[PDB]
């Protein structure tokens, strides 16, 4: 039922908060977004910007993706993001993450019609 675009939103978009304060944001969010249900996703980034702002990135700087494709775009300015990295002591079913907040340019792959982000590639 879930499309590639809805999936990118569930995995990376948090337009509710602007900052990932509380070292427990990742622990909470990785679980609520269903990223720990079948395994502990080792790494994941959440973007604290409006949907409209992240969607606009597909019309910004075209750059190569990490895998070599060329359907990736880099955001004009930095954006508020949260890095979630599994800790050395995390173990499925009890995944545990370290929350890291930063302001970086994000790179995403876009596709479809409407043309929207469908994959989070990297942050620079």
């Amino acid at each position: 039922k879930e499309t590639a675009a809805a999936k990118f939103e569930r995995q990376h978009m948090d337009s509710s908060t602007s900052a990932a304060s509380s070292s427990n944001y990742c622990n909470q969010m990785m679980k609520s977004r269903n990223l720990t249900k079948d395994r502990c996703k080792p790494v994941n980034t959440f973007v604290h910007e409006s949907l409209a702002d992240v969607k606009a990135v597909c019309s910004q700087k075209k750059v190569t993706c990490k895998n070599g494709q060329t359907n990736c775009y880099q955001s004009k300015s930095t954006m508020r993001i949260t890095d979630c990295r599994e800790t050395g002591s995390s173990k499925y079913p009890n995944c545990a993450y370290k929350t890291t907040q930063a302001n970086k340019h994000i790179i995403v792959a876009c596709g479809g019609k409407p043309y929207v982000p469908v994959h989070f590639d990297a942050s620079v």
